[PDB]
């Protein structure tokens, strides 16, 4: 019963150079408008020594507006749920992988994130907090053999111009039987909306719109 209205509440544990930390967060979203927002605290690890940008594309798909032509895998999977795996490829040799467990308490999302990501330089513009947005992007959603997968060439912009590019890989599975989709695309627009110097505290939203290959 996906309602125009749902919660969401998550737990990321993670580490980033083999530094832990762990943030929770609260949040409502938009299934059928594909939009969505959540206010993020740091537990543990704090402040971060990364760029917090890195954590935002981490922290559902349920949450994107799908039009009547394009089957919508996420929202017929509930309420069992789904999971996703994601690899996350920087131009500098920055890897990150994450996971989130997608499971359902009457009407908010559970999320159980992990996030770990390793062989960030010391001077680039991850651990030295010199990113600012991530750009729009578009999502390449694909099914081979039976698992429905997608794509990403993401870049995010840094101070004093320029921009950092992220080749990112993720695979989704369905706790239950849903009708796999066709080929689409899906474009994103998230931005940090707010937040106190040293992120411990933020504000996120996104917003995702699903368009045909």
């Amino acid at each position: 019963v996906i309602k125009p209205d749902m919660k969401i509440k998550l737990r990321m544990e993670g580490a980033v150079n083999g530094h832990p930390f762990a943030i929770e967060g609260v949040g409502l979203g938009k299934p059928f408008e594909g939009k969505q927002s959540m206010d993020l605290k740091v537990k543990e690890g704090g402040p971060l020594p990364f760029a917090y940008d890195i954590l935002t594309m981490a922290f559902n798909r349920v949450f994107a507006k799908y039009p009547e032509n394009i089957v919508d895998y996420f929202k017929q999977s509930f309420p069992e749920g789904y999971s996703w795996e994601r690899s996350m490829i920087y131009e500098d040799g920055g890897i990150c992988i994450a996971t989130n467990d997608i499971t359902l308490d009457g009407d908010c999302y559970i999320y159980e994130i992990r996030f770990d990501g390793v062989n960030f330089p010391a001077n680039g513009p991850v651990m030295q907090k010199r990113t600012v947005k991530w750009e729009p992007s578009t999502e390449k959603l694909y099914v081979r053999d039976g698992v429905l997968k997608s794509d990403g060439n993401y870049a995010l912009s840094l101070e004093g111009g320029g921009h950092y590019r992220c080749d990112s890989k993720t695979t989704y599975k369905a706790k239950k039987v849903v009708q796999l989709p066709d080929y689409h695309d899906v474009v994103h627009h998230i931005e940090i909306k707010s937040h106190d110097r040293d992120y411990s505290n933020v504000n996120l939203h996104e917003h995702a719109e699903a368009h045909s290959g």
